[PDB]
C-alpha cells in the first residue's frame, strides 16, 4: 500500500523501490534490474529491505541474495530450496508477468548517481524525457536540502547593532557563503530548553568580521544566540514541468472585451495568442513591457480569474505595483508564506477566500483554478517550480514571462562548468530553440547608447530603441593587478575612474556595480559612491552607473551577468574592461592611458 506503485520509468505496477536512491523511486522488475546491475545502487526495497535475514550477516547487495520461502539470504545462509532475487534481466517482485521495461535507463542511472556539482548534470536534467525531469528536479533539490547539514553553526559573538553582528563559526566545519540564497533559523537557549526566534539572512560588512543581518520577527538578539542552515523536507513532484501544448483557432476559456484603455492598443496583438494557445512564452527584455503586459491581460479579459506568480517575493510584489493602479484593489488578494523573508505583503483580514486576482509566490501557492496564470521571472525558476505551479493551479492558459538573457536561479551545488540559458528550465529551452513566442521591444528606460549595444551579437539580435544616443560611449584596454577575502580585488582597475571623469560636476549622483564582492567594497573607501551589485540590480531604475571588470574569468564576463548591469541605467554609463577580444561586440570608442588627470 506504501510499497506498491508505478514504475517511475515504464509505468508498470511494481513492489520494488530503490533504497540507494534518495527519492526511493518505484521500479518495476525490469527497470529495477537494468538500474541495479550496472550502477552502484544495490539496495532494493519492498515492504522489507532486500537483505540477509540471517542474524549476524551484513549482505545487502540484491545481486547476491536468494528468496528463502518468504525472506532473503546470502549464498552462505541460504536454504536448500531457494532461487536468486536476480535472474533473467529481472529483480523479483510483484507483477513480473506484466512489466513493460524501458530504453530510458541510461539517463535514469546517470541522473540517479551523479552529484550535481557539474554543468553536465544540469543539462541531463533538462534534455531528459519529461518524467525523468520530475525525477531529477526532485533528486537535485533533496540533494541541496541535505547538503546544508554539512555547514557550521554561527553563534553571535557580539551584537554591534540593529543591523550588524559578530559571529563566531563552529570550528572544524565549513562555513556557508553569506548571502540571501542562504537562510538561517535563529536560536536561543533558556537554562532548560531551546527556543526558535525567526529566520535570518546575513551579508558581509565593510570593516571587520562584522556582518549585516535581516530578520523575520524583529526580536532583539543576544550573545549566545545561534544560527543553523535549515534543511527542509522536499515533496514529490507530479505535474509536468510544461503541460503539453494545445493550439486553438478561436479564443477559449474566457470572454474578451471591447473596452481596452487605448494605451494597450499595441499589445492587443499578443493578447490574441493567449487565447489561441494552452501556454504562451513572452520574452522579455528589461524595461519592460513585461511588468505592463501582465496587467493588460486582466483588462482585456475582464472576467478572467487570474493568478500571478513568481519565485521572488520582490517580483510578486513589484507586480502589485503596476497593478493597484490599473486594477481594482477590492476584488483581489495577495497572500503570505510561512514566514515573511524580510518584510512582505498581505490583504484583508479574517480571510477566505480569493477570487479575481491572486498574487503569490510559487512556494506559498494554494490549490486553485484560474483562467490565466502568469509566471513572472521564469529565467529565475527551476523545473521544481514549474512542476509545483502546474500542480497547484489548474489553468486554461499559462503565460510565462521572462528573458533568458538575464539572471538565472542560484545553483548552490554547481561549482564546475557553466550553464547556458537553454538549460535553466523547461521554458528557457523553448525560448532558446523554437524562439520566444511574441517578442517585445520597445525600450522605455535606456538610451540607444547601450540599447543597440546589447542588440548586437550579445544575445538578442533585433531589439531597437525609443530614446536616442543622449549619453556617452566608453572603452579601455589595460589590465591592473589583483589581490586574490576569497573574492578578488582590482583597485588599480578602479584607480582610473578616480580622477578623470570626477571632473563632471552635478553628474556625480552615481551608482557603482562591478562583478565581485570585494571590489564592490572599495567604493565606500576611495571615491565614495552608493554601490549595488548585479544581483541587486533588477527592476530598480538608475542614472549614472560605472563598470569595473577584472582579469576575466568569464564569470565577470558572463554575457548575461553583463547585460543586466548595463541595462540598469538611464542617463549615463561608462565601462573599463580587460577585454583583448571583447570589444568586437561592445560598440563604443576606445580611449587611453596618459590623458586622465
Ligand atoms: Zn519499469
Ligand atoms: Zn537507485
Ligand atoms: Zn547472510
Amino acid at each position: 500500500n506504501s510499497a506498491v506503485g508505478a514504475c517511475v520509468l515504464c509505468n508498470s505496477q511494481t513492489s520494488l523501490r530503490c533504497g540507494a536512491c534518495i527519492r526511493r523511486p518505484f521500479l518495476c522488475c525490469k527497470c529495477c534490474y537494468d538500474h541495479v546491475i550496472s550502477t552502484s545502487h544495490k539496495l532494493v526495497l519492498s515492504v522489507n529491505p532486500y537483505v540477509c535475514n540471517a542474524p549476524g550477516c551484513d549482505v545487502t547487495d540484491v545481486t547476491q541474495l536468494y528468496l528463502g520461502g518468504m525472506s532473503y539470504y546470502c549464498k552462505s545462509h541460504k536454504p536448500p530450496i531457494s532461487f536468486p532475487l536476480c535472474a533473467n534481466g529481472q529483480v523479483f517482485g510483484l507483477y513480473k508477468n506484466t512489466c513493460v521495461g524501458s530504453d530510458n535507463v541510461t539517463d535514469f542511472n546517470a541522473i540517479a548517481t551523479c552529484d550535481w556539482t557539474n554543468a553536465g548534470d544540469y543539462i541531463l536534467a533538462n534534455t531528459c524525457t519529461e518524467r525523468l525531469k520530475l525525477f531529477a528536479a526532485e533528486t537535485l533539490k533533496a540533494t541541496e536540502e541535505t547538503f546544508k547539514l554539512s555547514y557550521g553553526i554561527a553563534t553571535v559573538r557580539e551584537v554591534l547593532s540593529d543591523r550588524e553582528l559578530h559571529l563566531s563559526w563552529e570550528v572544524g566545519k565549513p562555513r556557508p557563503p553569506l548571502n540571501r540564497n542562504y537562510v538561517f533559523t535563529g536560536y536561543r537557549v533558556t537554562k532548560n530548553s531551546k527556543v526558535q526566534i525567526g529566520e535570518y539572512t546575513f551579508e558581509k560588512g565593510d570593516y571587520g568580521d562584522a556582518v549585516v543581518y535581516r530578520g523575520t520577527t524583529t526580536y532583539k538578539l543576544n550573545v549566545g544566540d545561534y544560527f543553523v542552515l535549515t534543511s527542509h523536507t522536499v515533496m514529490p513532484l507530479s505535474a509536468p514541468t510544461l503541460v503539453p501544448q494545445e493550439h486553438y483557432v478561436r479564443i477559449t476559456g474566457l470572454y474578451p472585451t471591447l473596452n481596452i484603455s487605448d494605451e494597450f492598443s499595441s499589445n492587443v496583438a499578443n493578447y490574441q495568442k493567449v487565447g489561441m494557445q494552452k501556454y504562451s512564452t513572452l520574452q522579455g527584455p528589461p524595461g519592460t513591457g513585461k511588468s505592463h503586459f501582465a496587467i493588460g491581460l486582466a483588462l482585456y479579459y475582464p472576467s478572467a480569474r487570474i493568478v500571478y506568480t513568481a519565485c521572488s517575493h520582490a517580483a510578486v510584489d513589484a507586480l502589485c505595483e503596476k497593478a493597484l493602479k490599473y486594477l481594482p484593489i477590492d476584488k483581489c488578494s495577495r497572500i503570505i508564506p510561512a514566514r515573511a523573508r524580510v518584510e512582505c505583503f498581505d490583504k484583508f483580514k479574517v480571510n477566505s477566500t480569493l477570487e479575481q486576482y491572486v498574487f503569490c509566490t510559487v512556494n506559498a501557492l494554494p490549490e486553485t483554478t484560474a483562467d490565466i496564470v502568469v509566471f513572472d521571472e521564469i529565467s529565475m525558476a527551476t523545473n521544481y517550480d514549474l512542476s509545483v505551479v502546474n500542480a497547484r493551479l489548474r489553468a486554461k492558459h499559462y503565460v510565462y514571462i521572462g528573458d533568458p538573457a538575464q539572471l538565472p536561479a542560484p545553483r548552490t551545488l554547481l561549482t564546475k562548468g557553466t550553464l547556458e540559458p537553454e538549460y535553466f528550465n523547461s521554458v528557457c529551452r523553448l525560448m532558446k530553440t523554437i524562439g520566444p513566442d511574441m517578442f517585445l521591444g520597445t525600450c522605455r528606460r535606456c538610451p540607444a547608447e547601450i540599447v543597440d549595444t546589447v542588440s548586437a551579437l550579445v544575445y538578442d539580435n533585433k531589439l531597437k530603441a525609443h530614446k536616442d544616443k543622449s549619453a556617452q560611449c566608453f572603452k579601455m584596454f589595460y589590465k591592473g593587478v589583483i589581490t586574490h577575502v576569497s573574492s578578488a580585488i582590482n583597485r588599480p582597475q578602479i584607480g582610473v575612474v578616480r580622477e578623470f571623469l570626477t571632473r563632471n560636476p552635478a553628474w556625480r549622483k552615481a551608482v557603482f556595480i562591478s562583478p565581485y564582492n570585494s571590489q564592490n567594497a572599495v567604493a565606500s573607501k576611495i571615491l565614495g559612491l552608493p554601490t549595488q551589485t548585479v544581483d541587486s540590480s533588477q527592476g530598480s531604475e538608475y542614472d549614472y552607473v560605472i563598470f569595473t571588470q577584472t582579469t576575466e574569468t568569464a564569470h565577470s564576463c558572463n554575457v548575461n551577468r553583463f547585460n543586466v548591469a548595463i541595462t540598469r541605467a538611464k542617463i549615463g554609463i561608462l565601462c573599463i574592461m580587460s577585454d583583448r577580444d571583447l570589444y568586437d561586440k561592445l560598440q563604443f570608442t576606445s580611449l587611453e592611458i596618459p590623458r586622465r588627470n
